[PDB]
């Protein structure tokens, strides 16, 4: 993954433009044709998010956002892909994502071949091999009776999951029934796929919109280890002060942080982020401002 970002209310004009375009995007095929691809939620906090169905819901909330108040917007992809007919759809056959998926499939097919009586298994002897070196699933078929032919099919990472009970495809593009009298495995060009599944959500973004003038400083900027600096005293003399929690508990930078929202001498809404790798210095600065 999620892109986290903080922007100002003024900068939210660009967010409105982008979210408007996202909200206009619909599936162009399959079961969800005409429904929105994106789910947008808006609320004061991450615990008070609500789904919106029109961009004006966001515009109204952004326009009404008070001085030193904030709004959270989350953007979720409800799951989409372009299918073989060039339509954007909500469901698709799952893909092999790694070596373990290919290896599992080889084991599954090998086990299924012992007892299966459906599709290809009915009319063909089946071997399925996971080649550790090449990183491929290799399926080898031979007709059980009559003039015996064979076919080998290679399946890799990123391919759609296959199903030997489903109708394979021949050179005409037809999904052909393996029980057709005269069917031979050497006419298979590709194997049939497993059933389509709903594509999973992907959280794309969490955008915090703050109606404030934003700046980030060190604790040293405000406090020298003993006394507030001149800048520290100006901050401490701000009005309608709200000082946030103790720390950020680190992220992937070292830096901890707290925020001070205040109204400056001119009446401007300010939010000052005070960040430090050192966690004692930050909490000392913090205590001096209280």
């Amino acid at each position: 993954q999620v892109k986290k970002e903080t922007i100002t209310k003024k900068e939210a004009t660009e967010l409105v433009s982008k979210v408007r375009d996202l909200m206009s995007q619909k599936y162009t095929g399959g079961s969800q044709v005409g429904q929105p691809i994106y789910e947008i939620k808006v609320g004061e906090t991450l615990s008070k998010l609500k789904i919106i169905t029109n961009i004006d819901e966001l515009e109204k909330l952004v326009n009404a956002l008070g001085e030193n108040k904030e709004l959270i917007v989350t953007i979720t992809d409800k799951g989409h892909i372009t299918n073989s007919a060039n339509e954007v759809v909500a469901e698709a056959t799952e893909k092999y994502e790694n070596s373990a998926d290919l290896s599992a499939e080889a084991n599954s097919i090998t086990e299924k071949a012992k007892t299966e009586t459906n599709g290809i298994y009915k009319v063909a002897d089946v071997k399925a091999s996971y080649d550790s070196a090449k990183d491929k699933l290799v399926i080898t078929l031979r007709d059980k009776t009559d003039t015996v032919t064979s076919k080998t099919i290679e399946i890799g990472i990123g391919d759609e999951k296959i199903d030997l009970t489903a109708n394979p495809v021949d050179s005409t593009g037809t999904n052909l029934d393996p029980s057709t009298e005269g069917f031979r495995v050497n006419k298979i060009v590709k194997l049939g796929v497993a059933g389509a599944k709903n594509i999973d959500d992907v959280q794309l973004a969490e955008i915090t919109i703050k109606n404030s003038d934003l700046n980030t400083v060190s604790p040293q900027d405000l406090y020298d280890g003993y006394r507030l600096t001149v800048k520290g005293n100006m901050v401490a003399n701000g009005t309608s002060k709200s000082i946030s929690d103790i720390s950020s508990k680190d992220s992937e930078t070292g830096k901890y942080k707290f925020t001070i929202k205040y109204t400056d001498a001119s009446g401007k809404a300010i939010e000052l982020t005070v960040e430090s790798t050192n966690e004692k210095d930050l909490k000392d600065a913090k205590a001096a401002l209280e």
